[PDB]
C-alpha cells in the first residue's frame, strides 16, 4: 500500500513522489539519475520495519520531468536541498532520517549542514569530490552519445548487472532520457560544491558509506575526510547503487542506522 | 651494476638477495609470495636516482628456500622484522627507507615500531588486517589446489595481467611452489598481528598506500587507521603489486617519498 502521486511545489517543479508506511520518517534521495523506481524493493522492506518512507524522482528527471530548467542546471547539493526542503514542507514531513548516493549524498550533507532541524540523521553514500576520467567530457557531447556512454557507465557501476537490467525497459527508457540532462547539469558543478567542510559535518549524526567493490581511488577522499572528522564511516556491499544491487542489505542498513537515533 | 647472490645469516637462512646503486639505502621487501624478481624493473629506476637498493626472496620462498622451517611458519610482521634486521646487520645497512606490501607492509610497521633506529621512513602498502573470503580456507586444501587458486587470485589482484604474465616462466614456476608454503604460514597469523596500534605508528615517518583499483573494502581499514593517526595516506596505481603493474610510477613514489627525509 504505497501512495504514488504528484505535487507541484512553489518553485514550479511538478514532482512525482511515493510514500509507504507509518512511523518515523525516512527519505530516500536518489542518485544523479533521479529515478526513484530504483528504491521500489527496499522501500517496502524499510517501511515494514515501522517507518514512513518517502521517495521521489528528482527535478527534471523521469516522472518529475515537468520542472523549470534551472532546477536541473548548475546543480549543487545545496540547490537540491532547497528543493527537497520545499517538498518536505508540502508533504508534511518535519524531520527525517535521510539517505542519498552521489549527488543525493551531496544533498544529504547540505541538509545536515544548512537544515539540521529537519534531519534526524544523515546517510551519505559516495559523495562526489573528484570525478573519474570517464566523466571529464560527458557534457561536451550530444544526447545520443551521452545516453550510450552513460548507460554503459551506469551499468558498469551497478554492482550487479543482472539486477540493473532487471529494473526493466520502462525504467531504462526513463533513464535514457535522463542521461543527457544529468550530464549537462550535474558533473561540472556537483563536486566543487561538495559540503564536506568541517562546519558542514557536525550538526547532526552522520553515518557515511562507500561501496565495498568500488575502486578505492574513486571515493578515497570521503574516507579520509570522515576519519579525520570523527564521522562514522564504512562500506556497503556493491558499488554505486546498493539499493539496486543489494536491496536487502541496503534496507537493513537504513533501518539499523536510523533506529539508533530514535528516541 | 646489479649484484645477485646468496648470504647465510646466523639464523640459518640462506638468503637470495640483490643490490644496485650507491647512496642512501632503500629496502624493498616483497609481499607474501616472497619473490624479489618482481622488483627488477623498479629497482633499476630507483637505483639510478642515487640510492643503494636492496631486495631479496623471503625466507623459505623462491631462491631463499634453504631456510629453517621455523622461518616460514606462524609468520607475523614482527617475526619477519627480526629476520630482516639480522640480514641488514650482515649487509651493513644501518638505516633505510623501507617498502613493503601485504606481509611486507606488516614487516615495515614492525620495523617502525620495534626497530625505529633502522628506519629512515616506512612505506607500507596494503597491510592485511582482515582477510577477504577467498583466503578463508586456503590453508585447508591440497597443494595443487592452493597453487591453482592462489595463482588465479594473484593474477586477479595484479593490477595488470600482461605485466603479471610477463614476469616470466621462471618466476611463475617459483611462485607455484611458494603458494602452499605461503598458505600454511601467512594468512592465519599475519592479520591478527598487524602492528597498527597507536604505539606502533609514531616513531618514524610513515607514508602509507593502497591500490587505486583495489576494491575499497579490502584495505578500507588501512585508510581509516592512517587518517585517524595523522599519517600520510594515498593511493598508487594498480592494485596489490604496483611494482609489477606500474614500475615507473612505483619507482617515482619510492624516490620522491624517500627524498623528503634525507638531510
Ligand atoms: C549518475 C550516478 C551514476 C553514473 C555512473 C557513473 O559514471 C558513476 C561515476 C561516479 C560518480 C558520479 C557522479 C558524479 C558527479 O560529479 C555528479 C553526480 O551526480 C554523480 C552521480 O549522481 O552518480
Ligand atoms: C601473497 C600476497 C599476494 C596474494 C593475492 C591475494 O589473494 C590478495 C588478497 C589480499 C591479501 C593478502 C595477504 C593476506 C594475508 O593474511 C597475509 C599475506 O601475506 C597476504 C599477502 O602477502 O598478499
Amino acid at each position: 500500500t504505497r501512495t504514488r502521486g504528484y505535487v507541484t511545489t512553489k518553485d514550479g517543479i511538478k514532482w512525482y513522489y511515493e510514500q509507504e508506511g507509518s512511523g518515523p520518517d525516512v527519505v530516500l534521495i536518489p542518485d544523479g539519475l533521479g529515478e526513484c523506481q530504483m528504491f521500489d524493493k527496499p522501500m517496502s522492506l524499510i517501511a515494514s520495519n515501522g517507518f514512513r518512507v518517502t521517495t521521489f524522482d528528482m527535478p527534471g528527471m523521469s516522472r518529475s520531468s515537468d520542472a523549470p530548467p534551472e532546477t536541473y542546471q548548475d546543480i549543487t547539493g545545496r540547490k537540491l536541498a532547497g528543493y527537497i526542503i520545499t517538498l518536505l514542507d508540502t508533504l508534511d514531513i518535519k524531520i527525517a532520517s535521510v539517505w542519498g548516493c552521489a549527488s543525493g549524498a551531496s544533498t544529504v550533507l547540505a541538509l545536515c549542514s544548512d537544515y539540521p532541524e529537519r534531519v534526524r540523521n544523515g546517510m551519505p553514500h559516495e559523495v562526489p569530490t573528484e570525478n573519474p576520467d570517464i566523466l571529464l567530457h560527458i557534457h561536451e557531447v550530444d544526447p545520443a552519445t551521452i545516453s550510450q556512454e552513460m548507460a554503459a557507465n551506469s551499468r558498469a557501476y551497478s554492482g550487479n548487472v543482472e539486477a540493473w537490467d532487471a529494473l526493466g525497459p520502462e525504467v531504462h527508457a526513463r533513464l535514457h532520457d535522463n542521461y543527457p540532462r544529468w550530464a549537462y547539469g550535474y558533473p561540472r558543478t556537483i563536486p566543487p560544491s561538495a559540503p564536506v567542510k568541517t562546519e558542514d559535518l557536525h550538526k547532526v549524526p552522520i553515518d557515511w558509506t562507500v561501496g565495498a567493490s568500488t575502486p578505492t581511488k574513486l571515493f578515497f577522499e570521503n574516507i579520509v575526510i570522515a576519519a579525520r572528522e570523527g564521522i562514522n564511516i564504512g562500506t556497503l556491499p556493491g558499488n554505486h547503487f546498493p539499493y539496486v544491487s543489494h536491496p536487502e542489505e541496503f534496507a537493513k542498513y537504513v533501518v539499523e542506522t536510523s533506529r539508533k537515533y530514535l528516541k
